[PDB]
RNA sequence: GGCCAGGUAGCUCAGUCGGUAUGAGCGUCCGCCUGAAAAGCGGAAGGUCGGCGGUUCGAUCCCGCCCCUGGCC
């Protein structure tokens, strides 16, 4: 099993820093679909 | 008024009685391509699955109410 506790913090930590390092809107929903989407880390993570 | 059957992507519709709708066709975006296009080929974006709540670590799928289409009245 794949989900320790610093395996999701590892993915939380990027998730929230690249969403501060968001600057504009367009970016953001990159953003999101990078690290909220279908396809994201933690989507892998809930799939399981 | 009854037990049902339906509301799902931009359009037209499938599909699941708890942890991915690997959703389809067309619509939208990028690349190869073209003077520029399209097709073709190869990549992607986008749904809070009818609303408000209830159960649950977690609900499009299970409970209750209501909204709107139909079938029968």
């Amino acid at each position: 099993a794949m989900l320790s506790p610093e395996a999701l913090t590892t993915a939380v930590d990027a998730a929230q820093q690249a969403i501060a390092l968001a600057d504009t809107l367009d970016v953001l929903a990159r953003v999101k679909t990078e690290h909220l989407g279908d396809r994201s880390p933690l989507a892998l993570a809930r799939q399981a």
